[PDB]
């Protein structure tokens, strides 16, 4: 891959993300700044466990269909076979939604945007899984410390999808060829404007998988 192809690949990844960002950063920080009142937070707490999972699953499902639209717009993804297309999405689509919900978590007050205002993990007590909500708050609190830009998570969410390990993979080599073209493209745009020590950390590994636990599996039952 030549020099100018990497620059055209980097441009296409952020081009796909800016169209599939779903909420656009600007309004997320614009409503920092609008926090649920004490009467409003109890209204969400007062909802039944079924009522709140039915809302959260609708949020989760609608956020994944943007991730697929993100995946369908990458330069190179559609060139893989559709067997590899599903199996990369099945494994990764939920993993990037957490990485995308990094946007609209506010590390100043430890709150998260949800349906118009900013809440905090006591907003989601109706799910009955405070251990899972607390630990995704910990995940987003770690991402916010790196001060991720818009084009930076565009590349990063693409590398979470394009993983050439996984289970299945008919054209395993064709995945590695696209993965290599994106991870060098990630380090190229990174070397420009000198942000080289957000790479030395970048978790270690495995915690991104650990929070896709047995609470958010199947989950068809909800309307
Ligand atoms: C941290 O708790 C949450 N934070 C959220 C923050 C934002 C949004 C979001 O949908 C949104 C989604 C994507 C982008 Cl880019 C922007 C906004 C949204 C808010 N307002 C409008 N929208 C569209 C939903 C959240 C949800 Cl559902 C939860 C609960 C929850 C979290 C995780 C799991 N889970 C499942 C598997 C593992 N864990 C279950 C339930």
């Amino acid at each position: 891959a030549s020099l100018t192809e990497i620059e055209h690949l980097v441009q296409s990844v952020c081009k796909s993300y800016r169209e599939t960002c779903q909420l656009r950063l600007e309004d997320l920080l614009r409503q920092r700044s609008n926090i649920f009142s004490r009467e409003e937070v109890t209204g969400y707490q007062r909802k039944s466990m079924w009522e709140m999972w039915e809302r959260c699953a609708h949020h989760l499902t609608e956020a994944i269909q943007y991730v697929v639209e993100f995946a369908k717009r990458l330069s190179g993804f559609m060139e893989l076979c559709q067997n590899d297309q599903i199996v990369l999405l099945k494994a990764g689509a939920m993993e990037v939604v957490l990485v995308r919900m990094c946007r609209a978590y506010n590390a100043d007050n430890r709150t998260v945007f949800f349906e118009g205002k900013y809440g905090g993990m006591e907003l989601f007590r109706a799910l009955g899984c405070s251990e899972l909500i607390s630990s995704i708050f910990d995940f987003s609190h770690s991402l916010s410390a790196l001060h991720f830009s818009e084009d930076e998570i565009a590349l990063y969410t693409a590398l979470v999808l394009i993983n050439a390990h996984r289970p299945g993979l008919q054209e395993k080599r064709k995945v590695e060829q696209l993965q290599y073209n994106l991870e060098l493209a990630f380090h190229h745009h990174l070397c420009k404007t000198h942000r080289q020590s957000i790479l030395a950390k970048l978790p270690p590994k495995g915690k991104l998988r650990s929070l896709c636990s047995q609470h958010v599996e199947r989950l068809q039952i909800f309307q």
